[PDB]
């Protein structure tokens, strides 16, 4: 049954991430560990004395904060590359798939969902970071010098239009479903079975809109398109990333993340 298929996606997607939309909403709303607000140079060395206290022992706040900032999103994103392979192969049929498309789709398929669920922890001022407990300013971004601020203005810039559709984490989930389930990625070995998986991803998804937002006639094919936005966006920020990495010393990746990004586009 499709209803279940749906609901057993959303409990994989509760369980394995460790930030949901409706837990940062109402951190980035209006308690017990309220988020640090990082604004300016002097909120992120004392942001960073509390939250990364071995790394200033060590000596970082000797760094360009680009530098601190780049590797803070570095760290996040191997994280949730984690959550979401751990999401992926709870997803009915991924591991049922062939072990090397397995990790051809999770390649592909991890900074388009990264994107996607960076909407949820965004508003239009800024983005939570450090498991809730930061809060780092859209504008305190853009003031980085380059390459540094062009990092993350494009995905606030798709997260407030994304935002904008309301979808919730029943939605969300099955979105990041589909993106992951993709059967067009290049270097995959059995093409037709991803299909036949992404078919019923993808159907599920439909029927899910269908009955979740009754209000928005077109909200299923607006979805498709965020999708091939996101893949835009995310062969745009590799383009960034080789950038920062060949030009700017003392920003090496993460070797996770040079895998991934290692022969994608
Ligand atoms: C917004 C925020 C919150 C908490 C800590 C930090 N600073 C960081 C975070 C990380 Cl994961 N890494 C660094 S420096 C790593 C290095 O210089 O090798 N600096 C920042 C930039
Ligand atoms: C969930 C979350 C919150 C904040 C930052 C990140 N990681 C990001 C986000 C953006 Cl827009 N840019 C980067 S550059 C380092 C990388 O490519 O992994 N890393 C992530 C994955």
């Amino acid at each position: 049954d499709l209803k279940s298929l749906a609901k057993r996606i959303y409990e994989a997607y509760l369980k394995n991430f460790n930030m949901n939309k409706v837990k940062a909403r109402v951190i980035l709303s209006g308690s017990n560990n309220p988020p640090f607000v990082i604004h300016d140079m002097e909120t992120l060395c004392m942001a960073e004395k509390t939250l990364v206290a071995k790394l200033v022992a060590n000596g970082i706040q000797n760094k360009e904060a680009e530098v601190r900032i780049f590797h803070c999103c570095q760290c996040t994103s191997v994280e949730t590359v984690t959550e979401l392979t751990e999401f992926a192969k709870a997803i009915p049929g991924f591991a049922n798939l062939d072990l090397n498309d397995q990790v051809t789709l999770l390649k592909y398929g991890v900074y388009e969902a990264i994107f996607a669920m960076l909407s949820s922890v965004m508003n239009k001022d800024g983005m939570l970071v450090a498991y809730g407990n930061g809060f780092i300013t859209r504008e305190f971004l853009k003031s980085l010098r380059k390459p540094f601020c062009d990092i993350m203005e494009p995905k606030f810039d798709f997260a407030m239009k994304f935002n904008a559709l309301e979808l919730d984490d029943s939605d969300i989930s099955l979105f990041v479903a589909a993106i992951i389930c993709c059967g067009d990625r290049p270097g995959l070995l059995n093409v037709g079975h991803i299909e036949k998986m992404q078919e019923g991803i993808v159907h599920v998804l439909r029927l899910h809109l269908q009955s979740n937002h009754p209000d928005d006639i077109f909200l299923f094919p607006k979805l498709l398109q965020k999708m091939a936005d996101l893949r835009q966006l995310v062969t745009e920020h590799a383009q960034l990333v080789q950038i920062i990495k060949k030009t700017e010393s003392d920003a090496a990746l993460h070797p996770l993340l040079q895998e991934i990004y290692r022969d994608m586009y």
